[PDB]
């Protein structure tokens, strides 16, 4: 019997907020990359971006303040923490990646706080930028890949 | 902290490729629009046509099919949202545009669908075609000026 | 092409001059109206006094002249033009009033000439007393509220 | 025509408010310092304590917030500027002070903001006690004395 504490804390004073998103039950449903349809082996790199699922168009993130304020935001892993899409029947893996510049440059690195700014009455939109490599090699398994990225908006 | 979820999502089935590019790094280059050297007025409208970065010619656009599919092609308003290409040192700007056929008419309105066929064991091509106004006011400063179109062709 | 004229005028004779003000650039700043920190929902009276740009305390008119002169005094609604405070992120507003005698009684009614007298050398202050109603319905947003009243000592 | 500015500022977003006052029109009305009855040649200190115009007892200031808040007091000289009451119909006067401590030590000095504290949850009594010296010289009019002290809560 190992008994233990955790404190819970909650500063109620000035905060930001995201819009765009749905709350799905208890958990944010921030939006969706829908690369679209694909066949077997393809060559050229695929390529979407995220639709928020409250508006359709991109996250807007607006914080409740005057001044402007310096906000992060991290994406982690995916569901099996390598960033790959599972098929929902077969074991196949179709590995990809999110960007936040619209050149596939700037990787929003795993658990990392890629910064942002916010400035007065202004909603600043959240480019998560996905790419999948050219698959020229085998070719996957038919059927639909999914993945569920948690996109963290921390302060 | 709000964190929140992202669904991804790939149909690995039956897809179209789109030929004539070359992979930049993660983002595929498609193409150039080269209007060539001009004077600080022009009187005549300068017009191109876009050179694909892998073959020179038209963007060859091949569906992997046997039946003919419907694809669509949607054009973007440039990196500054209205088809200006900026001088690399300056902040001179020139306004453009994109049409689809050879007399500048059915023009790639900004962010739309315009349809397009596909048909058994054929590459279609995307003509995007260039033009820019004649300038007989003011003369836009000597340098290079340049834009990136993100070309969106999807299904 | 509509031309007209528009006469000039200034009679350098023997003229009152206001004391207590700054140049801001090439317009007079006479002081600033501070109600200080405040909560969203305040159920006292906000209530501060105007305070000089050029010492700290009041404006201190006083006139260039031995026989007494009488002066007058109009203030104006403010940039709006009904002495509303803006939020300066924002669009909330927040409503408030001038008066001359301490007792907030003597309203310093929008572009109204409040007489004032003045004496053998002395300077006479100008009391701006500002006031706030009490706000107990709904909590305006967080940040600074702002105004530039100006006011008109005129002859 | 001297046409200058006044900048009108409000900090809306964390403050503290004073407790125990009734609007009088457009003015806080705190309390009253009631000495009395008294004979024309007094030789007893006379001696009462602010009674708050809301409840009847002192003044409770609370200050909206969790963490611990350093607010000041200031009093300042009443209507002629040497803490003076002043019968309301013959020009006889009657000269007084308030101190903050139970044995009129610890003078509100005037235009002087005596430190004060407040903590969580709490309301703050604001001990202003009156004190008038020992007439023994000569005997001032019958009637009514009066003053107003403008209290100012300020941070």
């Amino acid at each position: 019997a190992v008994t233990g504490q955790v404190d819970v804390k909650l500063n109620i004073s000035t905060g930001c907020t995201v819009g765009g998103s749905q709350t799905e039950g208890n958990m944010n449903k921030f939006g969706t990359l829908n690369f679209g349809k694909t066949s077997g082996t393809w060559n050229n790199v695929l390529t979407a971006e995220v639709a928020s699922a409250a508006t359709g168009g991109n996250i807007s993130v607006t914080c409740d303040g005057t001044d402007p304020v310096d906000f992060t935001v991290a994406i982690d892993g995916g569901e099996r923490t390598d960033r790959t899409l599972k098929n929902t029947a077969s074991a196949d893996v179709v590995a990809y990646n999110v960007y936040r510049d619209a050149a596939r440059t700037n990787l929003y690195v795993v658990n990392q706080p890629q910064q942002f700014t916010t400035v007065s009455g202004q909603a600043t939109a959240v480019p998560i930028f996905g790419a999948i490599a050219p698959n020229t090699g085998t070719p996957k398994a038919q059927g639909d890949y999914k993945d569920t990225l948690l996109v963290t908006v921390n302060f």
